[PDB]
């Protein structure tokens, strides 16, 4: 066999604790190279210490091939052990029938394996629930709605910035425009969100900051006055909670804005500033050479977000900075009862900080949701001691590439399978899935205003293990290129809203919350049934939910389902190009 | 190529920070499948943000094949980046000349790679020295000596246990014997240790406990009275330090002895004990059915070390237990200035505890040495936030198997290479190498009293990257099977000591401390030069230290070295079976 393609990494996503007495174990092999895998596993000490003749390796446990990413196959088994100590090894058999044992000591013929020595085996030494990954149950039942607050609704003209423009969803906004959106506007349209079936609101930054996006924080302890005040934000969280809607805020801890008191003190006092070591300043005075692009300087003497001199990086290794940020993070949860933090540029802040942050948040709220914004693979933040999940950009990015750019269905399934095998099973169910955002082009623009394609993308994404999110205005078909064009004033004029798409989104949210989310410890199955034709299945012990997506150029016939949940063709058997059909059936 | 055998895991031992501006990156490939690897790497933001035409991917960096374990090849490069942000991907070319790019997004033809998108790449997002692994420099210059204190020297008959036996190194000790060894005996023989050239003492447990080995702790805050008292232990540490000898104590935190006040309170008060939740008790009252073996019960109602009812496991997830143990760990360092902790059964205690332990010890002593006793691979404890190193059982175990059991030299080199590539480079230089201990058979018994073979094993081990240790009495050729037979009273009678071996050990310790340890950022090279013939090289920029080991059945001729450091044959060119020769030469 292909020995170089076989790997087990102990104490990782390949070997982890699920509950007090139960672990999940995975093995990677080369694709279709290994025909079968059995696990030899038991209490390490039982070998030497128990007087019985029985030994744990005499009774293998069958592992199951669960996924393939086109390069590797992934195998998994669940193991229960009352002594809460586990030694294990793998019995692998290849296509020609060559069998070997694979352990911490390498590859062996079965006859040459020292199976009586506990130190031969891989080890899960004691099952430690304090170290395990935990997923908050309520996230399972959530569909999120992302609000960029300057652009959702102006509920109060009296707090509008100078130069506020008339509200017009057909505008192409500039980088520095203001339209007057605020917290009162969100409060005014909570009925719309409840009627859509939303159960969680994700807000972009709302703290005091000079810009329209407010990622250049001036004061983390104050609601921006053009958005509202403390009383109004408390009123908003309570009204959301009254409707069964959770609230997630944006924490921008990697950098601070240059109009903050801290940075301004650095500019005044140089290295004698009490805040000098809160930043990353290579040479004093802190300076840069301005360019014609507000967001770019080539030679700042301090580290920044990207190359923008207005966003000096915070030194989160400094204990004064750790204390400052933890106090901010605690304040908004303890005083306003928010339910989750979305962490801006989370990957550029150290693990030491994130572990302290995790500890603080879980002590306040055991079911808190910590969501990191990271575009690349994020295994090291998803062990169970830092974040709950990350933005699932790679996963939704593959979905978009398939629907928009003519990839093979095999390629998409390979990519999604790869993603799932990066992380623990429970982690995958917490990942945050959005097909667009305040940073990227809008769905309807990506789809070149093909509404059928947009519906296909949304439905496919809403069937995935992670939790879905709708960017404000998706439900009415709003268009937009990249930032700032993806930040148009919300469309509230009915003559400009796509009512068909709104009705469809209501139905899809209901399939997600009432059908998919109520499955019990379901599995997902990806089947490539034809050229650009995919069957997705979610199934538990009683119920199977099947979706078929025809994204080729021919018609596809399927058996008439007894119980159709959602479809785009009027036919109950025919799927034209870009049609899909979702149905439910009992498992026999 | 063999794509299933290529892997890079970001934020691991394959991608880690060395200093403020410098990282080390590794790639795994299938053995001899990939002919060359180049790294494409630079600041992720420079792609989009800098106005220049130059892009970081246009200038590859060559990676070097550093090791092979017989299954995989390992490649490495060091990268410097002033912006302290790194995006990277790998250019891999196989034996047929097929080249592909390998990134976080998978494998691509170079023409199909989105090299302008920072999110295509693997990422080291910001170089965080607070998260990095740090090695204490002083360990580099150490040779350790392990003392099992009951058996090293009786310096005070007046503290002897009842039933103490006459001191006799030819005895075969029983499990429950006492010979009266104590702290005063160690103090009395510090001259012997200095003369041998030892610079660190590792003590087995010395705290109050009823047994001869004292792993069944009764009181962690008191020196066992048969060994000494606080004043005497302080005197011992000061005299050791005066001689340039560091001190490491044994921390037995996984379990406590059943005669402790805590456990006895559980036996008296059942679940109403203030200490009930300090343990892992499944059913009250805490009980077991005794057997004829003191160390075994089949049915204890509480978790234990192994299956011994006298060693109840501590619940280190309980914050009262965390506080109790951290106070013990702090007390011995702060009040007695010890230099290191050896952690008994360290793998069975949770990471959450070990991180708090690490933080406490480093705050007391930035150069503290934390050594975990773990027999299996230990990557998850060696990231930089928990232990400094582990006992290197797998590494010395492979060495022993080669010298004693006729393996191929290829097999040994494969195993050592595997070990080294599990861990960060600096970690490998902190690993603790001993060929025997209070738990295993003695070297001279393993060697069937073949002194030449014992010398070969010791010399080969002392040339390795990790720090070496001598178990008390190895220097005089003491024999012994497994525990308790490996715990004989130290041989102080000159007529019973092997003086030749003592002289040899002095010379070998001097080669280690004065030659090998004074190399500057050296590399190690393993060459298989014949059947059971190995050339080991340690070389820096000026100096090369070469050792040749002939462990076949024929004579081996080598070129006469100009500067021989150590050899066993009288010839300067001939190596008979089991001879070795060590020399030094300048690098040209
Ligand atoms: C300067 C920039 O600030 C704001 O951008 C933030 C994003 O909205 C956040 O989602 C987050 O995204 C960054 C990722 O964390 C990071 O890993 C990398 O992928 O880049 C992302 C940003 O592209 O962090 C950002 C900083 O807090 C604001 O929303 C955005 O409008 C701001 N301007 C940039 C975007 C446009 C329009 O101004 C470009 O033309 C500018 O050159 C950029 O300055
Ligand atoms: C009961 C046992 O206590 C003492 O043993 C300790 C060892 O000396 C330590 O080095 C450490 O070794 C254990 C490893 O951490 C663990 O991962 C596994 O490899 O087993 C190792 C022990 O084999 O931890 C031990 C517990 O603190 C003491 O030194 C030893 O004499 C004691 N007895 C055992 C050894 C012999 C002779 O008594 C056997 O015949 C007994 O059945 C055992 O009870
Ligand atoms: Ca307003
Ligand atoms: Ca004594």
């Amino acid at each position: 066999g292909n020995l170089a393609g076989i790997m087990h990494r102990p104490d990782s996503e390949m070997a982890y604790v699920v509950n007090e007495q139960t672990v999940n174990i995975r093995l990677r092999t080369a694709k279709d190279d290994i025909v079968s895998v059995e696990l030899l596993a038991g209490d390490p000490y039982s070998l030497r210490s128990l007087p019985t003749d029985e030994k744990f390796y005499q009774v293998p446990k069958q592992m199951t091939k669960i996924m393939s990413d086109g390069i590797s196959d992934f195998w998994q088994v669940t193991v229960t052990e009352p002594k809460r100590r586990l030694a294990y090894a793998f019995l692998v058999t290849d296509m020609l029938g060559i069998q070997k044992i694979y352990s911490d000591k390498g590859f062996f013929k079965v006859a040459d394996a020292d199976l009586m020595d506990m130190n031969f085996y891989f080890r899960m030494p004691f099952f430690q629930t304090i170290d395990q990954y935990n997923a908050p149950e309520w996230v399972t039942d959530t569909v999120w709605y992302q609000i960029f607050p300057e652009r959702f609704a102006n509920g109060d003209v009296s707090n509008d910035p100078v130069g506020t423009k008339p509200w017009d969803s057909t505008d192409h906004p500039g980088r520095e425009d203001f339209y007057g959106g605020d917290l009162q506007g969100i409060l005014d349209h909570l009925d719309h969100l409840q009627e859509l079936g939303i159960s969680g609101i994700y807000l972009n930054p709302i703290f005091q900051a000079p810009s329209n996006h407010k990622y250049d924080t001036q004061d983390y302890m104050t609601v921006d006055p053009h958005f509202g005040d403390a009383k109004l934000f408390k009123q908003l969280v309570q009204a959301a909670h009254e409707r069964g809607i959770r609230v997630m805020l944006d924490a921008v801890f990697n950098h601070i804005g240059d109009k903050s008191v801290q940075w301004q003190d650095v500019l005044k006092n140089e290295q004698a500033s009490p805040y000098a070591d809160w930043f990353h300043i290579h040479q004093f005075p802190a300076t840069y050479t301005p360019t014609d692009n507000f967001e770019f300087a080539a030679d700042a003497t301090y580290d920044t977000f990207d190359y923008t001199p207005h966003m000096p990086k915070l030194n989160t290794s400094n204990p004064e900075v750790v204390d400052y940020l933890l106090n901010i993070a605690t304040y908004w949860v303890k005083e306003f009862d928010i339910d989750a933090w979305r962490l801006d540029v989370a990957n550029e802040i150290d693990h030491h900080f994130w572990r302290k942050f995790h500890d603080a948040m879980m002590a306040l709220k055991p079911d808190f949701y910590i969501l990191g914004q990271i575009w690349h693979t994020s295994q090291s933040w998803l062990v169970g001691d830092e974040f709950t999940a990350v933005m699932n950009y790679s996963y939704t990015g593959a979905i978009l590439q398939y629907f928009l750019e003519n990839e093979s269905a095999d390629a998409l399934v390979q990519k999604m399978s790869h993603q799932l095998m990066l992380y623990r099973d429970a982690t995958n169910r917490m990942m945050f899935n959005t097909v667009d955002s305040h940073d990227t082009p809008r769905l309807m623009t990506l789809a070149h205003e093909d509404k059928q394609l947009a519906k296909s993308i949304l439905t496919f994404t809403f069937m995935q293990p992670g939790v879905p999110s709708i960017y404000y205005g998706t439900e009415y078909g709003m268009t937009g290129e990249n930032d700032p064009d993806d930040r148009k004033p919300m469309v509230w004029q009915p003559e400009l809203q796509d009512h068909d798409l709104y009705d469809f989104m209501q139905k899809l949210v209901q399939v997600r919350r009432q059908v998919i989310a109520k499955l019990s410890d379901d599995k997902i199955i990806f089947d490539v049934i034809g050229e650009r034709q995919i069957r997705l299945t979610r199934e538990d012990n009683q119920t199977r939910i099947v979706g078929v997506f025809n994204n080729g150029t021919t018609d596809l016939t399927v058996a008439q389902p007894t119980s159709i949940l959602l479809k785009t063709n009027q036919s109950e058997t025919q799927l034209a190009p870009n049609d899909f059909m979702i149905w439910t059936e009992p498992v026999r």
